[PDB]
């Protein structure tokens, strides 16, 4: 029934992004806001914790909706397939995953990656109390690749997920992809950044 | 003696999960409650632990109860098996489990898994001096497979499994099962929340 | 010199107790209180470190004390043998086994593991300045296997590894293994539980 | 289009460095100071997060890039080549990396490793109130390669990277490779010594 | 040039002590105080972080200086050989390795270990404060072979390792194997007890 593993497997080194020359893997990268657990005013750091949403396609991943029973989508463990090597540029904690690392791909070789994560980043937080809001900016990236291998491409920010209580408060959230050439290698390279503006309620 | 394993695990691969087509995994959820740790007033979560009741059947798992001298139930690890991916959709805190990772199975295919776990969930305890009391929703639900490929069900709640001490009681424990749509993937996610509700004791 | 190794993993699966029919894998466990560390009023839980005392005979791993040159006993890893599933029914907390997870083998196939652990466990504390003394409960039991498959057999408590310093003095410690029944399987579970009380020095 | 892994990896053993005879692997050492989290005054120990910048010449991967279609760098996880055995001497705490642990290489051969790390150190923070500054030493260097198998040379400190706001501010970053001798073994063993100076802002 | 390392792993099973028979594996021990980091004084602990000398001969580890080019030592992972399985006995945390886990080999097969630990000891610190001074001891040992198995040997205690600011000073470390008859087996357990003592510094 399910021999389709044994062979989406089969000739699979995940360290290898799937791209055809050329034809750079677009991702499909947006982050979700799901909570502000603490800030660090004497050392200038935020606990958040989001709901990251990527999508790209591995053509390596791709079989006959028909060579295979009623098979249209499956589950596969991260560590199994290749995933966008995306990092926290400026991250002062390891990214802690809480749900499960697993991905949905389909018939066709549309890879999902849902997962909710919890980290710490620098942030500069004196103003949480006043009315204008402290900003905080979470630029992510691509740690590797660049431009022609891995093309980062945001899409809607979902705000709606914010918890209704919580000590703060979302005042603004904006979100915006830039290529910035860095000093070197002609090949440019995309990252997204998330800013957040939050108060604390009172 | 038992060969039973060797056969077991044969061909099997624990990342598909057994359905037969049009027949959908059906998995008994449930939940009971052992302990209230924290309260953060501050951040606004809760430390819980407590055991989850998992038990649905893997049709690639059973034998013949005479081919196998007196074989009827073994004791496996759940890293060997096919195991529900049920997430806490709004945990800030990985699980982190306490009993053995093992799971029962039947000879005719029954799997069993009960596992011991303290998790912190975000929630409201704006009251949980006051009377009326505090209330916590645990939301659990699998996390790439959707209803046709898992069904969710969930049974008796069992609550005399709370801690007689404790610096809170138990004021009352609902449990009610919802099928959730969500943008994209034409199927809709079941989803278990357990709706807890405590006050402190004075 | 040590093909015994070699021939002890063999044909070994760990995950299968050495059960030979109607011969229940007797273990023989004892519990030996080395510290009470803290003690959280607030939350109800004690901080302990004991010395777990665990033998058992595993049928699978003897040797004829000649076949191999002068070789008594050997030092195997936990790992690549079976060991008793046993857990505390009472922990708020994962074991933390301090010491080498390595156990001791007979010629004749008697295993013996003494780990020592740090593990936090759910609790009354309440008088633990009155000098009657507050008194904890720490119930050990298999998690998988009943009385027919894994007969649990207390032995001894030693108590002469108490810190003579430390915060806390014991009082008393009892220990008796029990064993029931329970809606279903017209399988009894054996259970031993360690009674220690302690009050804080002044 | 990429059997460029399954041939670099084909014949390769991470755990011997990829010396050519005579000619001791050079690996150029450089550490970028990003932010000071905490000072512990009680305990003299400082909470460090830098970016460390390692480059060396690794024989064994490199390839024809002709014989590969336009394959001119890959990504590599460090887990699978040899990379740098260089540890913090006066560290108090293990090292958290905090990014993404993948390297890249050259079609010639040079592999590129640039980890964020978060790492305590034991130093003397007497004068961080002071205006003269505390200053800190962090002693980084192979720890089982001398001289000969392994050579440390050490490259221009960037201090462009630290943290505009922070608690802290730098007043000095110096950085010194010294070859040193041991009681230990008869060999000479290099290390860059990067001295920070920061006081609080005030 | 290095098929050594194939060779040297070919038939090796790390679990097994290298005891060439009648002759029990000396192995060298010495303990190194570099820093007190905290004292407890209110649990009764102390967090220490020391650097452990550890020295054998492992026979199976031996090859022709001259079948092998210029190869005099090896740098080999300690997952690869057998190592002592000392073990703190009054421990009350695992042991946090801070170093690379790394050995040193010679080609007449000397083993060479030293790792720096960051561990917490139960301990007396009552008198800390007082000029008599605090005394702590650090038993270490053998986890499972005795003394004709495993011989315990210790080596000059070198103390010009510990930091000279802190905010305690030694007074002094005195270091003194015992070799303990316990309960049956005629074969003692050979264990070295390194006692520290140290007061705050005013
Ligand atoms: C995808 O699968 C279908 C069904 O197996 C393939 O169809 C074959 O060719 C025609 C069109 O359906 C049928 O008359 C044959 O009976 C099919 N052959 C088989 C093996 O059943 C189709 O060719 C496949 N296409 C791809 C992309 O591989
Ligand atoms: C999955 O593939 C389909 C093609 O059938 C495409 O419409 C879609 O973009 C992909 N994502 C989905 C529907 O989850
Ligand atoms: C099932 O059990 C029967 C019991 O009579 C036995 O003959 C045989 O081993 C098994 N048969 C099949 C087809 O599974
Ligand atoms: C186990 O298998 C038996 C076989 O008759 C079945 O009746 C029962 O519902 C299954 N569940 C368990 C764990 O008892
Ligand atoms: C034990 O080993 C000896 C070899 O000295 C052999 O003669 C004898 O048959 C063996 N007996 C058993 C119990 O296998
Ligand atoms: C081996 O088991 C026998 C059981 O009779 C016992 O006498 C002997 O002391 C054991 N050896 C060990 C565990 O050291
Ligand atoms: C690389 O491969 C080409 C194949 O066209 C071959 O002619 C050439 O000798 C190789 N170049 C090098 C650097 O050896
Ligand atoms: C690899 O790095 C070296 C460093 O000097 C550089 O000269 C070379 O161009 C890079 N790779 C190749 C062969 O292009
Ligand atoms: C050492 O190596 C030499 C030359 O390869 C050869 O005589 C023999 O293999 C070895 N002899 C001894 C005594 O180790």
């Amino acid at each position: 029934q399910r021999k389709l593993y044994k062979e989406l497997v089969k000739n699979y080194n995940p360290d290898v992004i799937p791209t055809q020359r050329d034809r750079p893997v677009t991702v499909y990268f947006s982050l979700s806001l799901l909570q502000i657990m603490d800030v660090d005013e004497k050392n200038q750091v935020v606990d958040v914790v989001f709901w990251l949403q990527m999508s790209w396609t591995d053509h390596y991943l791709q079989w006959n909706v028909s060579e295979y029973p009623g098979v249209k989508q499956v589950s596969v463990p991260i560590s199994s397939l290749w995933v966008p090597d995306l990092a926290a540029y400026n991250a002062i904690s390891k990214p802690e995953v809480l749900t499960p690392q697993l991905a949905l791909v389909n018939s066709s070789g549309h890879v999902q990656y849902l997962p909710s994560i919890r980290q710490r980043f620098s942030c500069d937080v004196s103003g949480v109390d006043t009315e204008s809001g402290a900003t905080c900016k979470l630029k992510f990236g691509s740690w590797t690749h660049h431009s022609r291998e891995l093309d980062l491409q945001m899409q809607e920010a979902d705000i709606s997920g914010y918890i209704p209580y919580s000590r703060f408060e979302l005042v603004g959230v904006t979100q915006k992809r830039s290529e910035r050439f860095y000093e070197c290698c002609k090949e440019p390279y995309p990252d997204v950044t998330f800013t957040v503006t939050f108060r604390k309620k009172g």
